[PDB]
RNA sequence: UUCAGCGUUCUUCGGAAUGUCGCGCAUUGGCA
């Protein structure tokens, strides 16, 4: 599907559905969380349950369903100046792709965590990445794993050179739809 | 016919610096 992902950005990014490419990735990310939660709820009939009542949709964008998660990386600046100048023309460039090469890992690790697609992470800054997940018990688990993995293994191999921390929100469908202003 | 000099200019006009370099090399860095 990641091929399918890259090729659809590419081909809808100047097209107007935000452009196309952004809305599909978006309804992606937001379905595949939509899925987990209903798995984890186990309806027995998705869209009965849904749009049976007709009011159902209105409520089910009340229901706390999705995380807003944000994992950043401490120690960004330090780690590419923590240098003598002995190859510093070299390390210098190095140090910069290694952290971001560094944070993508990261974020695949937790998608790989997840069974989900790069479609769920909205965009990753240097140093950090915000993600859209599923408010399910499992993904709570796996979020609240990766975070001591990634401590532990952050102290095994650089001590307290770098760090990186983990923080997610429950959050609704209104919420995604920016009502009462309180997505921002 | 004799007696006398007297007055006016006291320097003038141009050219007033120019061109050339305006730090270099070694260590260091960089490449390997």
């Amino acid at each position: 599907f990641s091929s399918l992902l890259q090729w659809t950005e590419s081909l809808w990014s100047y097209i107007p559905s935000v452009s196309l490419y952004d809305h599909s990735k978006i309804t992606c990310a937001i379905a595949s969380c939509i899925y987990d939660y209903l798995t984890e709820m186990n309806c027995v009939n998705y869209r009965k349950e849904l749009f049976s009542p007709y009011e159902k949709t209105k409520q089910f964008y009340q229901e706390d369903v999705f995380l807003l998660v944000s994992l950043d990386m401490s120690g960004i600046q330090d780690f590419i100046y923590n240098i003598s100048g002995s190859k510093a023309l070299k390390s210098l460039r190095s140090r910069s792709f290694y952290l971001e090469t560094m944070l993508e890992s990261l974020v695949d690790d937790l998608l790989s965590d997840l069974e989900l697609s790069r479609a769920n992470l909205l965009y990753t800054g240097g140093g950090h990445a915000y993600l859209l997940l599923p408010n399910t018990e499992r993904a709570r688990d796996v979020l609240a794993s990766f975070e001591g993995e990634m401590k532990e293994w952050f102290i095994k191999i650089f001590k307290t050179d770098l760090s990186v921390a983990i923080a997610y929100k429950a959050c609704t469908g209104e919420d995604l739809m920016n009502s009462n202003g309180t997505y921002s």
